[PDB]
């Protein structure tokens, strides 16, 4: 993980999308990449993502 107090929500880069994480879009755990379901665009994972229900809990 990393230290320090935050727990922003990730948004979809694009700013035309700004599309929040979904269990819908395409995850690639082994790549640590998940493009959009929308825009369709790969997005790397945020700092943070230990106290995420999406990750966390299955689909
Ligand atoms: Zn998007």
């Amino acid at each position: 993980g990393s230290s320090g107090s935050s727990g922003e929500p990730v948004l979809c880069s694009r700013t035309t999308c700004r599309a929040v994480l979904n269990p819908l879009c395409q995850v690639d755990y082994r790549a640590k990449l998940w493009a959009c379901n929308f825009c369709y665009q790969r997005n790397q994972f945020p700092p943070s993502y230990a106290g995420i229900s999406e990750l966390n809990q299955p689909a």
